[PDB]
């Protein structure tokens, strides 16, 4: 039997099941340590990878690339979870190696293919706290081309009034996501600042694991893969719609939750962005 996790529900993505969305034909590429393409739970229609190491982008050490293309696109059937855009076009873009870790060298590839071959989403479940002009150029670049570009905003917590954001989800071209739980409540863990932007769902997140399993995570980058697969259910009903009137829709028809420096515009809600 399938199950339903908690976070598909909460940002509203069943409601636009219902209404014939699902995220058909709409391309996201799962930049990050991998997808795997065996799991039963999963279709990946291609990929690139672009860590010298392991040259199969298509095979994933980590888990974590995995994990994340389930929360977007998990199949509707008889098995396992059931992603945010069960239709979704998936594509292993993986720039990071089985530890979970890579160079921004290999992140820049990664987007690059991304522009290239005509991606309508990126997910970035991954950062640091280090900029780099090479890797807001390129971020910058894909956003320009169209590409609506989300990322994790970290896990660093909070610190007074400093902003904790990481690097890329802190360049103003790229929506920031950070976590809440089931009760909306923000995650200790959820990075913070004025370069927050939006929220889901990132407390024991189930998704897919590599083996064909499923297992639970924690993290800001359990949160993003949903305000990637809600991007791809607004582009699947608004095929016409640019990615800043994506972007607008999903960060304007948020759940206001609280103070926008902890929460940003609240939690995703995707029925009320698709409107
Ligand atoms: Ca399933
Ligand atoms: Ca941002």
């Amino acid at each position: 039997a399938q199950s339903v996790p908690y976070g598909i529900s909460q940002i509203k993505a069943p409601a636009l099941h219902s209404q014939g969305y699902t995220g058909s034909n709409v391309k996201v590429a799962v930049i990050d340590s991998g997808i795997d393409s065996s799991h039963p739970d999963l279709n990946v229609r291609g990929g690139a990878s672009f860590v010298p190491s392991e040259t199969n982008p298509y095979q994933d050490g980590s888990s974590h690339g995995t994990h994340v293309a389930g929360t977007i696109a998990a199949l509707n059937n008889s098995i396992g979870v059931l992603g945010v855009a069960p239709s979704a076009s998936l594509y292993a873009v993986k720039v990071l190696d089985s530890t979970g870790s890579g160079q921004y060298s290999w992140i820049i590839n990664g987007i690059e293919w991304a522009i290239s071959n005509n991606m309508d989403v990126i997910n970035m479940s991954l950062g640091g706290p280090t900029g780099s002009t090479a890797l807001k150029t390129v971020v910058d670049k894909a956003v320009s081309s169209g590409i609506v570009v989300a990322a994790a905003a970290g896990n660093e917590g909070s610190s007074g009034s400093t902003s904790t954001v990481g690097y890329p989800a802190k360049y103003p071209s790229t929506i920031a996501v950070g976590a809440v739980n089931s009760s909306n409540q923000r995650a200790s863990f959820s990075s913070v600042g004025s370069e927050l932007d939006v929220m889901a769902p990132g407390v024991s997140i189930q998704s897919t694991l590599p083996g064909g399993t499923y297992g639970a995570y924690n993290g800001t980058s359990m949160a993003t893969p949903h305000v990637a697969g809600a991007a791809a259910l607004i582009l699947s009903k608004h095929p016409t719609w640019t990615n800043a009137q994506v972007r607008d829709r999903l960060e304007s028809t948020a759940t206001y939750l609280g103070n926008s420096f902890y929460y940003g515009k609240g939690l995703i809600n995707v029925q009320a962005a698709a409107q």
